[PDB]
């Protein structure tokens, strides 16, 4: 009977737990930011037709470099916006996670640094640290905006090789403006990813519209798995100058892509003004989810994404288990005093709102 | 916009100069060239899948089941089926290829300040993904015949100590078996893990080294996939067995998610049509045989191959070779291999016309 202990792990992952979020089969399910609506019915059975049409290729390779599938995900962009872009901007892999590991294997790696501003999503760090890249973090301020001042000077003295900024922000909810994304690019030496997975929730402009200006700096992140309704799908992509998709060419597994991943994201790309009118909705539900919050007693940061940050409690992981005893899963972001719950369909949100009025009585 | 080109990115030194790894794209009508299965999905494995997303894609606003749970339990049927040897999902583990599979594993026991070893000529993403994961590559030749030479390979094991060992069998790209007895002298002298790939093996009839797990529960990893004989390298699924340690080793480094819910959801199919997939394994094995006996007979030498390819030479020029085989139609793989060739056997009108250019390019002497 041999266990982990017995076998030649590297050592810095001796005493590492595995990431993500429990998977509990509760009631209600408001922790991963997932769009609480099923995909349309119209796209399921386009899905179907498509993989009618092509399971019968399944025995060879899929197409290596994605290219109608890149060719779909610029016109996105383009539409989305307004800044015009081609295939050759647009670079697809398995999540947002395999985008965010490839670009950190070509421009992080042994011997360089990552700079983040915490908190913020906690698999930058993890993904900095699983491809040797020593992380720097930055912390934001008291109101859980980045303070421009100490991120500068930080990034002035530190040069980093990459610096991350999440725009929404996970799990603070704000939005860093393009002009002050202009500062940090500017002093940046390297390369700055904007992580624009919330993207779609905010109406201020994406930094796309940056990509013309700083083209040896700043590559723009993206998924298909929070407004896009798709993170079965696991696909995330990039928007840069062509330049950087050769680089991750050099990285990235041959043929890391499936058939089936690159058909169906086609086609939920081909129903993306229907699927994303749920933003819409989102929106509307995070005003009022908000709002109940505060009316009941709770301190609650202000939010552009489809989820809402908030405190104040002493345990908060008390606090956390607290809504899982009443059949609510939200998120514990490993942050005193505060949990991250998702907007979902308003039965749901009143679920959590039920629960919230219920736990803020126990002054956890 | 300024005009730029990687060299204008801060991209790392060691990536300068480097080429992206994969066979040229080429629409030609007879493509022999990645060791794909040439038959198409069976019609009732493709009902069975599209009345299978048709359920599941309600659900594809979710993230995905992340340990792949089911997949697994199918997985480990297989494998207790095929193999004769009993597991469970505690000791599979599936990713988005092999070479997904080779890559955490390399992340895990290999990386910086440690080595892999392998017998070269083998399988081109080995060195690649070591390289790619900060590994330092040792590279040992196999001997004339192109198999391993043991008395060269237990030397440098011993004189090396490396953190992994590398064993591929059947061998890519030369398609000979590596015996079980000599796959356990490689393991009893190496002091940290050996990956045997076995992404061959079901072309092979000899035993797995699934058998041998038992006996070395803390060094032996084997590696499988669905690309080749199971006929669905399109839906990228790769997987390993091995002691239930090594599914806790790989979690600490795997991207959450890392599977997405169709592929699967697919592969869960794929599993439960094996059996009559599975059956062109015998067509395709005597398929070969009779490809390696024409190469023979007019000329070629031809290394013999228990897998689903021939590997045979000798040009003077093999990337010479390479385009008088697709000038005519078919397309092979140059592996890199000073006067070799690698053809992967396809249905048998593709080795046909195959085998009608090889006679006509011998006769060039190229
Ligand atoms: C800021 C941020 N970026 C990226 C991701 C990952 O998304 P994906 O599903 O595309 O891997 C998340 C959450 N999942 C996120 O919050
Ligand atoms: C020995 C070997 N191992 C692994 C692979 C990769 O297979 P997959 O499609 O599962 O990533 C190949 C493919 N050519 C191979 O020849």
């Amino acid at each position: 009977k041999i266990t982990l202990s017995d076998l030649p792990l590297r050592e810095e992952l001796r005493g590492e737990h595995a990431y993500g979020a429990p998977q509990l089969n509760v009631d209600i399910r408001l922790n991963t930011n997932e769009n609480p609506y099923p995909p349309s019915e119209a796209l399921v059975a386009d899905l179907v037709a498509t993989v009618d049409k092509i399971a019968t290729e399944l025995n060879r390779y899929p197409e290596r470099d994605a290219v109608e599938l890149r060719d779909e995900l610029a016109a996105y962009i383009t539409k989305q916006t307004g800044v015009a872009v081609t295939r050759d901007n647009l670079w697809a892999a398995n999540g947002s996670n395999e985008i965010l590991q490839q670009l950190l294997q070509a421009f992080g790696g042994p011997g360089r640094t990552a700079l983040g501003f915490q908190p913020s999503y906690s698999m930058h760090p993890i993904l900095a640290k699983g491809t040797h890249t020593e992380f720097i973090a930055v912390s934001r301020g008291a109101d859980f905006r980045i303070d421009m001042d100490v991120a500068l000077e930080e990034i002035r003295a530190k040069q980093p090789d990459i610096v991350f900024v999440t725009t929404p922000n996970n799990p603070t909810g704000d939005v860093t403006s393009l002009d002050d994304v202009e500062r940090i690019i500017n002093v940046a030496p390297g390369i700055v990813i904007v992580d624009e997975a919330y993207a779609e929730f905010s109406p201020s402009p994406s930094a796309t519209t940056l990509l013309e200006k700083y083209p040896t700096k700043l590559v723009v992140s993206r998924t298909m798995s929070k407004a896009f309704d798709f993170a079965g799908g696991r696909l995330g992509y990039f928007v840069a100058n062509p330049a950087f998709i050769d680089a991750v060419m050099l990285v990235r597994l041959p043929y890391h892509l499936s058939a089936l991943s690159q058909a169906a994201a086609i086609v939920a790309l081909r129903h993306s003004a229907d699927t994303l009118g749920t933003v819409e909705k989102l929106s509307v539900e995070r005003v009022r989810v908000a709002a109940r919050l505060e009316e009941l007693g709770y301190a609650v940061v202000p939010s552009e994404s489809n989820f809402v940050f908030f405190g104040d409690f002493s345990d908060q992981h008390a606090a956390w288990q607290a809504f899982l005893d009443r059949g609510v899963l939200i998120r514990d972001v490993g942050i005193a005093g505060h949990l991250r719950t998702t907007i979902g369909v308003p039965e749901e949100n009143d679920a959590f709102l039920d629960a919230a009025a219920e736990i803020i009585k126990l002054n956890l």
